[PDB]
């Protein structure tokens, strides 16, 4: 996260981070046993931490927990990161507490100019390079669809969502892949992909959630 806050410990309980004997990508809780991430953080043996906020440091409050599966969207496309979007299953549920919570499916898709939470371990540096090892928060709108194609001309679907500052300065960043988009309490979105970080004219694209939802509820009821 670029331009961003420190959030505060276990202030984004919803949040996860992804190990794989190192953080890798964000993902978000949606209840006891399942995680939402971006399918292109697919790989095999990973550790879902729970309740972090200092990833390097045991401060009390994590759940480290394996996963017993992932299910990549049956329609993503690794080449433009349409339908980037992924569930993993936890191998034993996980203990909600007010620092381990689960985040809720949007009902309808949010509308442009909502305002969201965006959150992550990911680089914060625009130019070169550093990672927290903190959880960092940044707060940023829903643009407009059309702000969204004209800055990434071609690349756009129904899909995906921009979000961020068209000035630059502010944006999620490489890391932050996975994580959370939350606007008015739901997960509207899932941190996918850009061109650089916090650029000007190249704002964060985002899976758009709210058009997944079913697919979501009817693979973990069978899974
Ligand atoms: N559909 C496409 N045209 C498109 C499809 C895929 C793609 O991947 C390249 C390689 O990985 C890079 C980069 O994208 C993911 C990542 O950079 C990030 C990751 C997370 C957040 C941000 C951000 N600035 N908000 C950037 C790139 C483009
Ligand atoms: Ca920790």
């Amino acid at each position: 996260i670029v331009g961003g806050y420190t959030c505060g410990a276990n202030t984004v309980p919803y949040q996860v981070s992804l190990n794989s004997g190192y953080h890798f990508c964000g993902g978000s809780l949606i209840n006891s046993q399942w995680v939402v991430s971006a399918a292109h953080c697919y790989k095999s043996g990973i550790q879902v931490r729970l309740g972090e906020d200092n990833i390097n440091v045991v401060e009390g409050n994590e759940q480290f927990i394996s996963a017993s599966k992932s299910i990549v969207h049956p329609s993503y496309n690794s080449e433009t990161y349409n339908n980037d979007i992924m569930l993993i299953k936890l191998k034993s549920a996980a203990s909600l507490n007010s620092r381990v919570a689960s985040i809720s499916l949007p009902t309808s898709c949010a509308s442009a100019g909502t305002q969201c939470l965006i959150s992550g371990w990911g680089n914060t540096k625009s130019s070169g390079t550093s990672y927290p090892d903190v959880l960092k928060c940044l707060k940023a709108p829903i643009l407009s669809d059309s702000s969204c194609k004209s800055a990434y001309p071609g690349q756009i679907t129904s899909n995906m969502f921009c979000a961020g500052y068209l000035e630059g300065g502010k944006d999620s960043c490489q890391g932050d892949s996975g994580g959370p988009v939350v606007c008015s309490g739901k997960l509207q979105g899932i941190v996918s992909w850009g061109s650089g970080c916090a650029q000007k004219n190249k704002p964060g694209v985002y899976t758009k959630v709210c058009n997944y939802v079913s697919w979501i509820k009817q693979t973990i009821a069978s899974n």
